[PDB]
């Protein structure tokens, strides 16, 4: 069991694949996953097919293999969303491509941050098609669920899905996998807003293909943005003009925050370790001048 991937992705070979998020019949966003053929190909393989629906009819629940319109049935805010039951949407059913359960691959990698993919079961070698996303590490489960990808894309969609009002642990608000699908190589992230609006960017900064600390080109995107919100409210649209306003504050915000932990990272270290050899430089000197009184003394 060891640490899970920090690079996204960790590896490109590995599947990229997708789920656009509607709640309460609202599209909220795409959340894009890859998935660590590299290590378990296996469970690996099973999600992405369940992402395309290539294998069509599953025999032993007579669903589609696919987790096209499948619900979140059980969410848990500081802990995890739990997904694809697509026969029982309840979380008895679904099921695998290889018949009902396959066995747990591997629990190789550890469930040791938000953001990871892993299967749910009921007890060993009880693997279906039923998963979860971690909001938060989640240690106690691990070598009790193989964890198999994370998500490179839309964690902030994944965050606004773990926040929805829940009735003991299921969504009052029905929590959807809209669309779903594998990505090529190449192919767009699909990530900005499928709205009409002309917007390109990501709904969240930290997925933009841009360095947000280059205050420059957030303000190119900021009032993009801008332009695009006054349109909207040039056309009396002032919900999705709110939107727009709103998210050039989400960039502004992220481009500083991106500063803030980028010089906390790398500037402060350097920093604090310059003013500490600073200060065994005084000493040093007092000590030579400490030295040369009593001589000359």
């Amino acid at each position: 069991s060891h640490p899970s991937p920090q690079a996204k992705p960790s590896n490109p070979s590995n599947p990229r694949v997708f789920f656009d998020v509607d709640i309460g019949g609202e599209r909220v966003g795409r959340i894009v996953l890859e998935l660590f053929a590299d290590i378990v190909p296996k469970t690996a393989e099973n999600f992405r097919a369940l992402c395309t629906g290539e294998k069509g009819i599953g025999p032993t629940t007579g669903k589609p293999l696919h987790f096209k319109g499948c619900p979140f049935h059980r969410i848990i805010k500081k802990f995890m969303i739990q997904g694809g039951d697509f026969s029982n949407q309840n979380g008895t059913g679904g099921e695998s491509i290889y018949g009902e359960k396959f066995e747990d691959e591997n629990f190789h990698y550890k469930h040791d941050k938000e953001g990871l993919l892993s299967m749910a079961n009921a007890g060993s070698n009880t693997n279906g098609s039923q998963f979860f996303i971690t909001t938060v590490p989640t240690p106690h489960l691990d070598g009790k669920h193989v964890v198999f990808g994370q998500v490179i894309k839309g964690m902030g969609v994944a965050k606004i899905l773990e926040n929805v009002e829940v009735k003991g642990e299921k969504p009052a608000k029905l929590c959807v996998i809209a669309e779903c699908g594998e990505l090529k190589e190449g192919d767009d992230w699909g990530i900005f807003p499928k709205d009409g609006s002309g917007d390109s960017h990501p709904d969240f900064p930290e997925d933009a293909d841009v360095d947000l600390k280059d205050v420059d080109k957030i303000l190119l995107i900021s009032e993009d943005l801008k332009n695009i919100g006054n349109t909207f409210f040039k056309s009396q649209n002032w919900e999705m003009a709110i939107k727009k306003y709103t998210k050039v504050l989400r960039y502004v915000e992220g481009s500083r925050a991106a500063a803030e932990d980028a010089d906390g990272a790398k500037l402060q270290p350097v920093a604090l370790s310059c003013v500490l050899n600073i200060g065994a430089c005084k000493l040093k000197m007092s000590d030579w001048q400490g030295a040369v009184d009593s001589c000359l003394e």
